[PDB]
């Protein structure tokens, strides 16, 4: 049988300090039932990394927010690829594969590490600065708009329709209602910048265009790969850079480890996507009646799986709530796991890396100096507004 729980993963009061309800709902089953949006939840490492891992039982096509595809409308197009299933998922994969590839990393990693020295740099001629508005968005601000060949004018919707995708996977809450109704000038936005008249030569963009005469996507296709990138590629990383900062803050002497040997910076950087998982929840929709842990799932249901709590789950990880920048992270769902699992990861890594390298480098100590706010969203973990006070080396 199925435990019945009444935690609200979508509430402010959860949002706010998640760890407790995570580990009543890891100790409560391995699957329990959500009464209060009649969904499933898998919170322990292992039934997440098989639900992942099962993608014809637990399909993406039904959408992987709380609304089922089957049942209502989809706020926009269906993304081409997180939410379809393979086969139709597998060429679209293919292309983005191959645009976001080791080579392309290679064209692009002097100029993303160059802007983050300078960026570090600015911010230690400052001093106090938040490294949320100072560093973790204008850095990833500063890189991912130019290497997607956007132009200039109207940036300033990147954000707004990153957290609306990401409130939208919510529940209809107040989080996600309120995102909606003001959606009409980002999504024209965002949607206009996926045509390829307005994408610059070289850019991410234009290469996912140039991609669509292989057989392996239509010109009709490629807009909405597009609007895949500019929905996962840049708020993921803003919280995930914060993520970062915010753990070199509270764990000094985890600093004072990546300054002694800055080759740590990458994977410092993939413990602090564990630690904090900037996504912390997506849902699958059941193709089927499916045995899982034990329990009997019906067709047509929706699961949440709750990823933040799978990477701090003491069945699988050794003091999971440690930051530790020497862990064995490999296996870790910050960036999922199968067949969708995150394309854009050598991005983020790099962005990441080249940040942590450069406080390495140049930076003595950070110190929280001011109230730290928390950004509520219903997908997204991450901070508001970080105030430190960064001591050069
Ligand atoms: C720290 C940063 C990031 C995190 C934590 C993250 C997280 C994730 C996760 C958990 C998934 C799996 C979704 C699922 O299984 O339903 C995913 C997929 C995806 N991510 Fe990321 N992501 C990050 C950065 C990026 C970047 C930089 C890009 C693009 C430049 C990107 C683009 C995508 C896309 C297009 C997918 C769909 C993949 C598929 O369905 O095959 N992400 N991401
Ligand atoms: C992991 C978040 C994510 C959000 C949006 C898309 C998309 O729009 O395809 C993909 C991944
Ligand atoms: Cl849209």
């Amino acid at each position: 049988t199925i435990p019945h729980l009444a935690i609200d993963p979508f509430s402010l009061d959860f949002f706010d300090d998640p760890y407790p309800d995570q580990q009543t709902l890891r100790d409560a089953g391995p699957v329990v039932y959500l009464d209060k949006w009649n969904v499933y939840g898998v919170a322990r490492y292992a039934e997440v990394h098989a639900v992942l891992n099962d993608p014809t039982t637990f399909c993406s096509s039904r959408g992987v927010g709380l609304s089922d595809f089957k049942k209502e409308k989809p706020w926009r197009p269906p993304s081409l690829i997180l939410e379809a299933d393979p086969p139709a998922h597998t060429r679209p994969r293919a292309v983005l594969s191959k645009v976001l590839s080791p080579a392309t990393m290679k064209t692009i990693r002097d100029g993303f590490a160059a802007a983050a020295d300078a960026k570090v740099d600015e911010l230690l001629q400052r001093g106090c600065i938040d490294a949320i508005a100072d560093l973790a968005e204008a850095y990833p601000l500063s890189v991912f708009p130019d290497a997607m060949g956007l132009k200039q004018e109207g940036r300033e919707h990147l954000l707004p329709y990153a957290g609306l995708v990401f409130n939208a996977f919510g529940p209809p809450n107040e989080l996600r209602q309120t995102a909606i109704e003001r959606s009409a000038p980002h999504q024209a936005y965002v949607n206009e910048q996926c045509q390829r008249p307005n994408l610059a030569p070289g850019g991410f963009g234009a290469c996912i265009h140039a991609f669509t005469d292989t057989g392996e996507i239509t010109p009709d296709e490629a807009p909405l790969l597009v609007r895949s990138l500019l929905s996962a590629g840049l708020d993921t990383t803003v919280n995930g850079i914060g993520a970062a900062v915010y753990c070199l803050a509270r764990f000094p002497g985890e600093l004072q480890r990546l300054r002694s040997d800055p080759t740590l910076a990458r994977n410092a950087f993939e413990e602090a996507v564990r630690f904090e998982s900037p996504v912390q929840t997506f849902f699958r929709t059941t193709t089927r009646e499916v045995e899982l842990g034990g329990a009997v799932i019906g067709e047509g249901e929706k699961v949440l799986m709750f990823l933040g709590s799978a990477n701090r789950d003491p069945r699988r990880w050794s003091d999971p709530d440690l930051y530790d920048i020497t862990r064995k992270t490999s296996g870790h769902v910050g960036f999922g796991s199968g067949v969708h699992m995150c394309v854009g990861q050598l991005v983020a890594r790099l962005e990441g890396e080249v940040m942590l390298s450069a406080l390495a480098r140049k930076v003595a100590a950070i110190d929280i100096d001011g109230p730290v706010k928390r950004r509520f969203n219903n997908t997204l973990r991450g901070l508001e507004s970080l105030p430190v006070k960064l001591t050069p080396a």
